[PDB]
RNA sequence: AGACAGCAUUAUGCUGUCUUU
RNA sequence: AGACAGCAUUAUGCUGUCUUU
């Protein structure tokens, strides 16, 4: 796998739950909301193509955040 | 203001500063750049009407973020 | 009715990843 | 050449915010 492909999809994953949990808390504004929605199709298909788990891409999101943010 | 609108702006605006940091650590693939380019021109616009600057926007994103992950 | 941003559907151009004799 | 996602430009439909008769 090209190391920048895996890595923007798992800190895109990661930053979609992170909009996920703003929606869920009612912060967002419509178009927001439309964002979320169109988001969530493009990383299923690229999760698809690339033969990997959103959820696990997450994680690994998570992890790459945290140590660009410290 | 309203709320969910400003709420949306100022998580946006973190979201982009985190996908900057991403791009400068050189973990971005040639979409993820495509897409901050677009985000940013995107983020001016919304905060050009909304009459608020970015960068602090950043700092109230951050806060609501952090607030959603405890 | 205007400004801004987006989403959906279409067109055209292009980028990236992967597959491809 | 195929699959996937995006970006740019353009058309149409729509959504939100704000302004305005």
């Amino acid at each position: 796998m090209d190391p920048n492909t895996v890595s923007s999809f798992q800190v895109d994953c990661f930053l979609w739950h992170v909009r996920k949990r703003v929606a869920d808390q009612e912060l967002g504004d419509a178009p927001f909301l439309d964002r979320l929605r169109r988001d969530q199709k493009s990383l299923r298909g690229r999760g698809s193509t690339l033969g990997l788990d959103i959820e696990t891409a997450t994680r690994a999101g998570k992890q790459i955040v945290e140590r660009i943010l410290k």
